[PDB]
């Protein structure tokens, strides 16, 4: 028997980054006056994956949606995340509504986003056919390249870019500004392990040795999750790649409020940031992988994440690839900055957010399938509803507990990403010395 759940009740959330600190903002302004927060790193985490200069977020609406009901959910989602990317001071200052420009290069991969992404919505795009259709998107000298073969689909409105890392040190703050205790740093608030009394979970042991009991635990804890609880192959912890390149003072004055170009094979780039002029880009790829047997010594094998602040030569390749068609005035610029970075994909890539059905305490939240960041306002929101019971008919059976998905789960499924080689890479098949190397020298 589960603890009855008010707002005098300890809470505990595993894990202070993308979706931990937008859950911790959502308990705090809804009652609950004992939430605590344990991270093994302070705010931002350097191996939380919202912990980027920007993301994009995109809202599209269906044409039905009777259709597709994981779709169906993601609009709900979103449509929830744009509203308070727009009207939550906390979140507001950090959206930027430039546009969101989704495309190709190959007549199957145009095809595939004209089926599987712009029929089905009810947005209404501008269609963007030849190079100078690319490059009119962008103010003169910003997107300079011959765009091969590629054909693309404008997103005005409803769309565009967020600084994530600062977002989330704004939740973060009013959080604790409104009385969230964090435990955020090495050994305290490290968590090596959960806490078992009759079946279920009354709390969380971290590195330090203390066991923080509560009546309930929120598990957030993104690609680390899947070394604190047996999910059953439900999260495939997967890597992928970013660089930085530096831009001059006076150049960099025309890169502003530019809309986010992702061709879907080959990467997509967001302007420079604020503070240090560092303009990011993806090499879009299916993802890295990295191949170990499991931590509990089986034969089964598993993607163990570690941190790295390079990226293998091979996406330095494919990011300068991807500039050399789009901005190859910038394609042999030297990088500022690169890091690995780490998500969790589950068998469908919807979210897991739901109670454990054999530890009721337990709300598993996870699984952000690389589109996680972009939740950031609410997801807390529909996570406290999970908690609270409440979590909307429009999305609950969609981002439930479901093992019976992942049995047999193919770890190398591309899981409908594509780009590089097509096939998910393994970063045990990558040399030592086929990293980048960055300063100095
Ligand atoms: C390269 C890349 C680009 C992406 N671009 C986008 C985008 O444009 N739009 C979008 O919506 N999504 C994007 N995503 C997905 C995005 O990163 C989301 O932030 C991700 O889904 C975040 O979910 P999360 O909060 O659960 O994980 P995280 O933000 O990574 O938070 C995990 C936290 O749990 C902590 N933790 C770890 N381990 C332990 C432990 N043993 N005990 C306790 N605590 C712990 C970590 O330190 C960390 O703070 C991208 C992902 C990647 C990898």
């Amino acid at each position: 028997a589960p603890s009855i759940l008010s707002t005098e009740s300890s809470i505990i959330v595993i894990g202070a980054g993308t979706w931990g600190c937008s859950t911790a903002l959502h308990l705090a302004r809804r009652g609950y006056k004992d939430v605590t927060v344990l991270d093994p790193h302070p705010v931002p985490s350097p191996i939380a994956a919202g912990n980027d200069i920007n993301k994009i977020m995109e809202h599209s609406e269906l044409k039905d949606g009777s259709s597709d009901p994981r779709s169906a959910a993601f609009s709900t989602f979103t449509r929830a995340a744009l509203k308070a990317w727009k009207t939550d001071p906390v979140f507001q200052p950090y959206f930027h509504e430039t546009g969101f420009i989704i495309s190709g290069h190959t007549p199957a991969l145009i095809d595939h986003i004209r089926k599987d992404e712009v029929e089905p919505s009810e947005t209404n795009f501008v269609k963007l056919e030849t190079a100078e259709d690319f490059r009119r998107t962008m103010p003169p000298g910003v997107l300079t390249g011959d765009f091969p073969g590629w054909k693309g689909w404008l997103h005005k409105s409803g769309a565009g870019w967020i600084h994530a890392k600062k977002a989330m040190i704004s939740a973060f703050n009013e959080a604790k500004r409104l009385g969230v205790r964090f435990v955020t740093g090495s050994p305290e608030g490290n968590v090596v392990s959960l806490v078992y009394e009759d079946g279920d979970v009354v709390g969380a042991r971290t590195a330090d040795g203390r066991v923080h009991k509560a009546h309930r635990t929120i598990l957030s804890a993104g690609a680390g999750s899947d070394s604190l609880l047996d999910f059953k192959k439900q999260l495939r912890p997967t890597a992928w790649t970013l660089c930085h390149i530096q831009m001059g003072p006076e150049e960099v004055k025309q890169y502003r409020n530019l809309p986010v170009l992702f061709n879907i094979a080959k990467g997509f780039f967001m302007e420079p940031d604020e503070d240090k002029h560092e303009l990011k880009i993806c090499d879009e790829h299916p993802g890295y992988c990295n191949f170990l047997p499991c931590p509990n010594r089986p034969g089964q094998e598993c993607s163990v994440p570690f941190a790295k602040h390079q990226i293998p030569l091979e996406a330095e390749a494919r990011a300068r690839d991807f500039l050399h068609d789009t901005m190859p005035h910038l394609a042999d610029r030297p990088l500022s900055f690169a890091r690995i970075c780490w998500d969790a994909d589950t068998p469908d890539r919807a979210f897991l957010i739901d109670r454990h059905p054999e530890h009721p305490s337990l709300l598993v939240a996870v699984g952000g399938s690389g589109n996680g960041a972009m939740q950031m306002p609410t997801i807390g929101g529909f996570i406290a509803d999970a908690l609270e019971s409440k979590l909307q008919k429009e999305v609950k059976d969609i981002v439930r507990w479901r093992p019976e998905t992942a049995v047999d789960r193919d770890w190398r499924a591309t899981q409908n990403r594509f780009g590089g080689p097509d096939r998910i890479m393994d970063f045990q098949q990558v040399g030592e010395d086929q990293w980048t190397k960055i300063g100095e020298s």
